Formats: structure tokens, sequence, C-alpha cells
């Protein structure tokens, strides 16, 4: 209930939301049907439109007009944005030459440059090039400021998850806005686009920028605008807030456009009808910049132009129906469209079985346009599992497609030609970033980056300490002229042991055999030097990884590789090796097929054993350093040490063996040598973070050998590929992956074919950032380069996407 009998007199677009039943005058009052009776009359004036004309110049102030052309308007802060152009012979901002802004040029009383976030819904990355002729204001921000070729959204590539990620720096699984539609089984409540439940604060986790600002004494504009407030009025309201007295005036503001998303759904991303929306957005940017120039704030404010996601061609005819796969379609609830989430229609149905649903949806039709996953098996780069609002069963939909439960869902609700929500590495889902202002750089291109990083930078621009988030603070320092954030590397928590030879062969009763009984002072000395780390400079190029948790581990040196061996997990945390462009691939000799050799540096009590692998009829083993890449027949014996062995399902070994035998040498050929760091990951609770020992759900039968959920590799080389990986003077190039350790290849519909037809496709889907592996292992990589730490942070956030242009 609202007493709408109150008045908005002297309250229009007030910043402090007032308490029901009192009537509101803020920019969301319409959304809550709570505005005072006179809001439209006082706060949404339209008379004489949005532009001064020569006949209005010097007019007698008429308070009814939407904006003013009277002499007093600049001091009132309510001129039409084109006032000085029409009435004082000034130029539009877009017609002025670009001039570097080295320092804020602000009016007296400004304590810091304001930040204006100009957010555009559905603004696909390629609009910056394809629409450039019709967006001159945006093209000037882009060319004169700091821009990325694109910005990667989060998954799912929907509006509410991406706008709230921009606000918080958090993954959707952590902020809790995991889609535009959600069911929370703890609240027993549903969140939708239409309706009131979404205004309840219990959905919205973490700490958004406006709260971070307000808590630290920095005043914020209200970020959210009711849809019926015209864009011109949003701009004029921002410009009026910027004219408030110093003690009252916000430092951070947001503009929001529903375009071009609204039109993109109707017409497709490049429908001819898409030209006019882009022109209108460009005109709005023009109104803001002219308005700032009028207030002498155009060389004072930092402007961010940013999108939430792109837009793909999607039509009604490209829908997959679960009714064509499931017998039982009436016993499920589907969250549909460009992703699928499945749960039981009733928690009272004891016959509901997720296993039988996954199997009925797996590789059933030759061109099937979605893939089912239990959420813990989704690519780790999506970070889409650790939330009770994310259903256990997920469908990853192909770009250009929809999934729906039954045909009648599509035509009892064709219309639309565009949609979004797909995997955040798809090119059509990429969006935009431009920064312009005294704190950004001038005429600077930066590499593509993820939208999770922007919260930190917005905090930097405002002198705020960010709330804990998923950005890597410092990784976007290269966007900024000043206010860089200069972090220290984390302290190593556990120092390694460097064991020498301490055990005789006969102390080991592991059930292992090896035909290695094959007997010289020259090469005796060499073997000893290799075990003391004489080659470590060749194989550990960036220092040893730091262990950022309390544990017991050993550094183990070898001719061809170095490892950090966990006495708790009985396997390497990491294995590091360098493969030159010239390296030779060799076989596992027949006499060594089943060879596993005790490591006389490591106690039998801290070793794996072969008898557990023989007893465990599902589990086999593989090696982290590949025997295929040994430098010599003698050095190859090192690769069969029990300390290089890890548990592997036969289905995984198909992938691992092809990687190690074919792909590592391919990458060394293409990249002029590679450095590889490989290892296990344990994430049984799918939270993206290193498991403790007490979280491990599976062991090799009869043993304390824990089974990894995933295997990673980090593959590093010289960005200047004319230099070999091991003699690189400059910046690095990295690609990484986190492969799921699964007992079947059901994820790969073509896994009956030769590994050359499906293994690389799998590894591309499971591409990772080094940062993702850091979270999952508690290791800190690249500790010893001669690069700037911020440059290394940028490298650690890089994702190799494998999308063409
Ligand atoms: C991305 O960045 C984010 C932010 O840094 C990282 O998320 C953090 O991760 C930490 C580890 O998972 C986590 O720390 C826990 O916090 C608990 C206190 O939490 C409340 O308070 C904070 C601070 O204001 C608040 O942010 C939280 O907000 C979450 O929860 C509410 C749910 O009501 C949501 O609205 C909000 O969206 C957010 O949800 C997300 O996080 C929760 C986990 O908190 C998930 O369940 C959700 O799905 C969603 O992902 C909370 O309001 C604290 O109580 C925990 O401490 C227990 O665990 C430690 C382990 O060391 C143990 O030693 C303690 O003794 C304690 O154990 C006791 O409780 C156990 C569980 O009940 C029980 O088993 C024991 O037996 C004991 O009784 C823990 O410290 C931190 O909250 C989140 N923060 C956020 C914002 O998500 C994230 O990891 C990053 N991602 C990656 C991949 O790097
Ligand atoms: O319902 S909508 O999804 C959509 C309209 O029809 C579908 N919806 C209405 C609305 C109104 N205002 C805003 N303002 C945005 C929120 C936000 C978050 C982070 C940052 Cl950095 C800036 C901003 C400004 N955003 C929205 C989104
Ligand atoms: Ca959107
Ligand atoms: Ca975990
Ligand atoms: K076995
Ligand atoms: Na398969
Ligand atoms: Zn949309």
């Amino acid at each position: 209930w609202t007493a709408t009998s109150g008045s908005c007199k002297g309250r229009c677009f007030e910043l402090q939301e007032v308490g029901p039943p009192d009537c509101r005058c803020d920019n969301l009052c319409k959304s809550y049907s709570s505005c005072c009776h006179d809001f439209d009359e006082l706060c949404l004036k339209t008379a004489r439109g949005w532009e001064c004309t020569k006949d209005r110049c010097g007019e007698v102030r008429n308070e009814e007009n939407a904006c003013h052309c009277s002499e007093d308007c600049l001091s009132r802060g309510d001129c039409c944005t084109n006032y000085q152009v029409v009435c004082k012979g000034e130029s539009h901002w877009v017609d002025d030459d670009c001039e570097e802004i080295k320092v804020p040029e602000c009016p007296a009383g400004f304590v810091r440059p304001p930040l204006i976030i100009f957010s555009v819904d559905g603004f696909r990355a390629s609009y910056m090039k394809k629409g450039s002729k019709v967006m001159p204001n945006i093209e000037k921000l882009r060319s004169c400021g700091t821009h990325a070729p694109y910005m990667r959204p989060v998954y799912p590539t929907k509006t509410f998850p991406n706008l709230y990620t921009l606000a918080t720096g958090l993954y959707p699984e952590s902020h809790g806005i995991v889609g535009n539609s959600m069911y929370d089984p703890v609240f027993d409540a549903s969140f939708h686009l239409r309706g009131r439940e979404k205004f309840n604060h219990r959905w919205w986790g973490g700490q958004p920028l406006w709260i971070t600002a307000t808590k630290q004494g920095v005043r914020a504009g209200t970020f959210f605008w009711s849809v019926s407030i015209p864009h011109e009025r949003r701009i004029l309201t921002i410009l009026q807030w910027l004219s408030l007295p110093d003690n009252e005036r916000p430092s951070v503001y947001a503009f929001y456009s529903e375009q071009p998303d609204f039109s993109g759904h109707k017409y497709g991303p490049f429908g001819p009808e898409m030209t006019n929306p882009l022109r209108e957005i460009d005109k709005t940017v023009g109104q803001l910049m002219d308005g700032l120039k009028q207030l002498r704030l155009h060389r004072c404010v930092n402007v961010i132009f940013v999108g939430d996601h792109g837009m793909e061609d999607v039509t009604c005819d490209r829908t997959e129906f679960l009714s064509n796969y499931l017998t039982n379609v009436d016993d499920i609830t589907l969250v549909p469209g460009t992703l699928g989430r499945i749960r039981a229609k009733s928690i009272n149905n004891s016959k509901y079985d997720p296993k039988t649903i996954i199997a009925a949806l797996t590789c059933k039709k030759p061109d099937q346009h979605f893939k089912p996953y239990m959420k813990q098996h989704l690519p780790k780069r999506l970070h889409y599992a650790n939330n009770r609002r994310i259903e256990d069963i997920h469908l990853l939909v192909d770009r250009r497609w929809h999934v729906a439960r039954k045909p009648l869902d599509v035509y009892k609700k064709c219309f639309f030609q565009g949609d979004h929500g797909f995997d955040n590495k798809v090119n059509s889902m990429q969006t935009v970033f431009v920064g312009y202002g005294p704190t950004f750089k001038y005429r600077t291109k930066v590499p593509p980056f993820e939208n999770i990083e922007l919260y930190n930078v917005m905090c930097d621009l405002l002198g705020l300490k960010p709330a804990p988030n998923n950005g890597t603070h410092g990784s976007l320092n290269h966007l900024l002229r000043t206010n860089t954030f200069r972090p220290t590397m984390p302290d190593e928590v556990s120092r390694p042991n460097y064991p020498g030879i301490m055990y005789l062969q006969s102390e080991f009763d592991l059930g292992c055999t090896c035909d290695d009984k094959v007997e010289n002072k020259l090469e005796e000395l060499n073997k000893r030097l290799h075990t003391k780390g004489s080659t470590k400079e060749r194989h550990l190029l960036y220092g040893r990884p730091a262990v950022l948790y309390r544990t017991s581990y050993d550094i183990l040196y070898h001719t061809d590789f170095e490892s950090g061996y966990s006495e708790i997990f009985l396997m390497p945390l990491w294995t590091s090796y360098t493969i030159s462009k010239q390296a030779e691939v060799s076989s596992i000799p027949e006499h060594l097929t089943n060879c596993v050799r005790p490591d006389v540096r490591v106690s039998p009590g801290f070793s794996q054993n072969c008898l557990a692998y023989k007893n465990d009829k599902q589990m086999s083993y593989g090696f982290l350093f590949p025997p295929y890449l040994s430098s010599s027949p003698e050095a190859k014996y090192d690769a069969f040490l029990v300390t290089n062995m890890v548990p592997m399902y036969p289905a995984f070994k198909r992938v691992w063996a092809y990687f190690q035998r074919v792909l590592v040498k391919k990458y060394a050929s293409e990249r002029n040598g590679v450095n590889v760091i490989s290892g296990p990951i344990f994430d049984y609770n799918y939270d993206g973070l290193r498991d403790t020992e007490d979280e491990i759900k599976q062991y090799v039968e009869g043993s304390s050998i824990p089974v990894p959920t995933h295997y990673y590799s980090i593959i590093t080389s010289c960005l200047d590929f004319t230099q070999p990986a091991d003699k690189c003077d400059g910046p690095l190039s990295v690609s990484s992956f986190i492969l799921p350790h699964r007992p079947d290849n059901d994820e790969s519909c073509n896994s009956s074919e030769d590994e050359s037809k499906w293994v690389e496709e799998l590894m591309k889907m499971h591409t990772a950032r080094v940062r993702d592996i850091e979270h999952l292992t508690g290791l800190d990589f690249y500790r010893k380069t001669s690069r700037s730490y911020s440059e290394i942070l940028t490298l650690k956030t890089y994702l190799h996407t494998y999308e063409s242009e």
C-alpha cells in the first residue's frame, strides 16, 4: 500500500529511496507503482521536446518545458544538451578534435573525477566496426580513449547475471543471479523478469559498486531506471545531479539503454532495422558529452561505455524439444531457451532419476544441437555450479539454437530472430568496453578481458577498496594512466623438502615391476647432477610454483622434468618440463609397458602402489611427464618413477596419451618450444577451489590414493615466436586447460573415431585461465620472470578461446 497523495515537489529523482507507505519520486518509483500522484507532471516534463532552437535562445524561463534555453539554464544545470551549440555558437563535442586528457580539469569543489557508466543492453562487440559510420560519438570515445576489441561476458550471457557481475566483480554462482529466471529451493521462491519477487534483496548477493561507494563515503547516483523514463530524461537527470552542491553531488553514475537488445531480439543482430537503434544510442552519447562540455566536465569525468552481452541469430525453427528424447517429459521442469536447466517437476516423485535423463539426452541424433551435463562436469571456465539455484542437469545449447520441453511451448507463447545466453566464449556473445577520461589512457588498444575484472577498475577510478571478488586486481592496470593497483605476490605458505637418496629398493613392497636391471664414472656423475637439479633452469623457466596452503611436499629433480611431489596426496601437485621445437617423440618400449619404479628419494609410506591399480577394475594410471618426450633412452627410466604416476580412467588415458604423444610436440613445433606444467585437480564440491583432504570422495580401491576430478596443463612460450621458449627476452604466450577426469568419453559424441577427430575439440571446450588453475590447486605460477607483476596478472587471466576472428 502507497499513500500516493504525497508530492514530488522539490524531490524529482531523489537519491534516498523513502519508506512505504510514503510515496516515492526516485528513478525506480514507476517499477514499484509507488510514485507520488504528481511525479509525471513535475519529474517527466516533455513540453517542447529535448533540443533548443534559435527562437528559444534567451527565452523567459518556463518551468513546464522539458529542458531550458533561458540565460539562467547553465547555473540551474537544466539547459537542453544542445543549448551552447544553438544559442552560443559552440561546437558539438563530436566535432572537436581528440586532445589527450593528462589530468582531470574539474570545476572547483570536485574532490575526485566522477565516473559515468554508460551501459548498453545487447551491444555486440562487432557493432563497433560494422556500425561505425552511424555512431560518430561512440567512435570518438573508442578511438580517443582506451578500448578493447571485445569484452567477454559471464555465462549465462543474459542481462541480469551480466549487469550484476559488472556491479560486483563476482561470478553468477557467487552473486546468486544465475539466470534471468531462477528457483531457489531454500526460499521455495521463483525469480522472474516480470513480477515483484526480483525486488527482494535476498536474491542479490555480494556487494555492488553503489554499496561499496556509499560504505566508503562516496555518494552514488541510483543505477536502475524504470523503462518508461525516456533516455533524454535519464541524461538530463545525470547532468542535473552533476550540478548539485559539493556535499550532495554523487561521484558515480549509471545510464542504461534497453537498446540495442530490444530490437536485436525482433530483427536479429544485423537486421536492417538495427541501424536506427544504433543511431539513437549514438545520439544519446552525443547528448551526454555535449551536456558535460556545457558544464565544463568533458575533461573531468571518466566515461565507461560497456555492454552486458552480444546477440546471435536464433529463430523458432531452430528449437530442439526434449519431448523428442524423454519418455517422461511431464515429470520435469525445464528452464528453457539458449541454455537448459532441468529439475524434477515434484520432489515427491521418488522415480525421478537424473542418470536416466542424462542418458536419454546423450548423443541421440547425429546433429543434436545441445549437450547434457551434470553441472559439476561443465567446463570449469564457466564457473557455473556452486549455487543451489543452478539445477544439477544443464544443457549447453549450440549457438543459433533453443531448447524447449514440448513444441506447444514455442507457439502457445514466428516472432523473434535474435537471442543470447550461450557459452561466453561464442563470438556473437562478446560485448564492448571503452574507457575515456583523465584516468584512462589515450588512443590505446588493450587486449580483450572478462567483465568480472571491471568492478576492481571502477573501485580504482573512485579510490574505493573493492569487496572480495573474482577479478584479479592489477590485471587491468594497463587500461589506466594513474590509480594503478600495485599488489605484492602472495607469500609462499609451505616450503619444499629437497630429499636425496634415502631408501633401498627392497624397502618398497608396492607390487610394481620394471625390467630396468641394466648397469660408468662419466655418466654416473651426470645422473647424480641431474638428480641434484643441474637441468632445472631448462625445465622450470618461471621459478617453482609457490604453495599457498599448509602441506608437506618434496621437490624432485630429473634430467627432463622437475616436480613438486605431495606426501599427503601421494602424487605431484605440479610437473614442469620444456620441449624444444627440435624435440624427438619416441615410444614406450615394449620391455617398459608395465614398468613402475620405486623412487629411492621418497618413503614407501608416501608412495602409490601398483597392487591398488591391479585390484581397482575401473582405474588405471598415467604419467605426468610423458615417457614419449624423454631426451634419451636412459633418461626415459625417470618417467616411470612411482612419483610421476597419477590415477587415470582408461577413457581419460585415451585423451592424455594423445595429448602427450602428439599434441605437445605439435605445440612445440608451432610455438618454437613450449614449457608445460601439468598436474591434478581435486574439486569434489564444484566450488572452483582446491579441495582439502577431507573433501575427497573417491580413492583408488583399497588405498589412500585420491582420485583427481580434473587434470590441468599450462603451456607457455615466447609471444615473439622467433625466440625459443627457453631463451625468451620479452612477453609470454600461454594456453591452458582443465580436462574433466571422467570414466567414459560420453561428452565426445565422436569418441569411437581416431583421437585426431575429437581430442582437440574436447581440450578447446575445456580451455582455462592460469588463474582458474591457481584457484583449483592453491599454487601461484610465474613467480620468477623478468616481467612486471601486472603484466603477469594479465597473462594469468588470458583465455585461449579458439574462435576465428
Ligand atoms: C569468487 O569470489 C568470491 C568472493 O571472494 C569467493 O566467494 C567466497 O568464498 C569463500 C569460500 O567458499 C566464502 O567463505 C565462506 O563464508 C561464510 C560466511 O558467508 C556469509 O558472509 C559473507 C560476507 O558478507 C557473504 O559474502 C556470504 O554471501 C554468500 O552467501 C549468501 C547465501 O545466503 C548469498 O546471498 C551470496 O550470494 C553468497 O553466496 C555464495 O557463497 C556461498 C558460501 O558462503 C555459497 O554457498 C553460495 O552458493 C554462493 O556461491 C554469506 O552471507 C562462512 O560461514 C564459511 O565458513 C565455513 O567454512 C570454513 C572453511 O574454511 C570453515 O573453516 C568454517 O569453520 C566454516 O565452517 C562452518 O560452516 C560450514 C558450512 O556451513 C560447515 O560445514 C562447518 O561444519 C562449520 O559449521 C566460508 O568462509 C565466502 O562467503 C564467499 N563469498 C561470496 C560473496 O560468494 C569465491 O570463492 C570466488 N570464486 C573463485 C572460483 O575463486
Ligand atoms: O529488466 S531489464 O533487464 C531489461 C529492460 O528490459 C530487459 N533491466 C531494466 C534496467 C534498468 N536499469 C538498469 N541499469 C543498469 C544496471 C547496472 C549494473 C551495472 C552497471 Cl556497471 C551499470 C548498470 C546500469 N538496468 C536494467 C536492466
Ligand atoms: Ca542484456
Ligand atoms: Ca573444492
Ligand atoms: K585397474
Ligand atoms: Na563418446
Ligand atoms: Zn536480450
